[PDB]
């Protein structure tokens, strides 16, 4: 997608306001929209803070409505994948690890939502990472700056969430659908574990590529190119090369000490 993003952004915030205006504290645009800039496959990352949990019916109304504002990756030249994370004030302030996520919407749910599966509130270790990103780079579309609203996420909580995330990826079906992002996410986790910082997918990829034995450099170079829209994503082609990359990078992450 190469289209100006302000139209779809205003549609998505209109849906959020329509359901949540009376309990809304903040809407923050974050992720690559604010840090590095949207690339052809980039989603729109929104973080919504409410003062009270949602009624079940409000969860379903909002999830259904958000799906109508969103397009499956590669199915639209004008609409990006939309991602909305809702946190309840008293669940995330004061900061505790791990924290409860009230709601998340994203295109990975499309099938579920169309079958009437509405994901309920859960522990989400990923909030340690999302709130660290949002506090550093975001736009308050409404309410206070992320920096002021959210407590700092301790670096030990960041470090633990980065290492725990690696439990998701052990064998090839665990990354079957999502080969480019698992590769770029491994590079970002490795980068963040050594640096304590967060980098866009291409910056983390180039950092990783410097620090890899030459055998592992090709898979991350292909992922970095596909992220920038420069080359095709043919990472599923080279299945064995992918799993060796994953095992190699996980081992290198595991070596990084706190
Ligand atoms: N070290 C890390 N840095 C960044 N994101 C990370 C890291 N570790 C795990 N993640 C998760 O990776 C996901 C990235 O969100 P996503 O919207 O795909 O990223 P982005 O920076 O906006 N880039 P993109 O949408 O591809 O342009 C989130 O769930 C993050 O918390
Ligand atoms: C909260 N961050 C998101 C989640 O990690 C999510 N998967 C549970 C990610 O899924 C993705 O990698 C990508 O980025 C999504 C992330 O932005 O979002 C695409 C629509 C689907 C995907 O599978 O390609
Ligand atoms: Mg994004
Ligand atoms: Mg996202």
């Amino acid at each position: 997608v190469i289209a100006e993003v302000s139209t779809q952004l205003s549609e998505v915030v209109g849906v959020i306001e329509r359901h949540l205006e009376p309990t809304l504290l903040a809407v923050h645009l974050y992720g690559s929209a604010v840090d590095g800039g949207l690339k052809p496959h980039s989603d729109i990352d929104l973080l919504v803070t409410v003062t009270v949990r949602l009624d079940e019916t409000t969860r379903r109304a909002l999830i259904n409505d958000l799906l109508e504002t969103s397009a499956s990756p590669g199915e639209s030249e004008i609409l990006r994948a939309v991602e909305v994370t809702i946190v309840v004030h008293d669940d995330i302030i004061p900061w505790r690890y791990p924290a409860k996520r009230e709601l998340q919407f994203g295109e990975w749910q499309r099938n579920d939502i169309l079958a009437g599966i509405f994901e309920p509130a859960t522990i989400d270790i990923d909030l340690a990472i999302l709130l660290t990103k949002a506090r550093e780079h975001s736009v308050a579309l409404v309410g206070p700056a992320a920096e002021e609203l959210f407590d700092p996420v301790p670096e030990q909580d960041l470090f633990e969430a980065l290492n725990e995330t690696l439990t998701l990826w052990n064998s090839p079906p665990d990354w079957a659908g999502d080969d480019r992002n698992v590769v770029l996410t491994l590079s970002r986790i490795w980068y963040s574990a050594v640096t304590g910082k967060i980098a866009p997918k291409d910056v983390a990829a180039d950092w990783a590529m410097e620090r890899l034995p030459a055998q592992y450099q090709p898979v991350i170079l292909e992922a970095r190119q596909a992220y920038l829209g420069n080359e095709e994503d043919r990472l599923a082609s080279r299945a064995d090369q992918l799993e060796e990359f994953v095992h190699y990078v996980k081992g290198e992450i595991t070596k990084v000490v706190g």
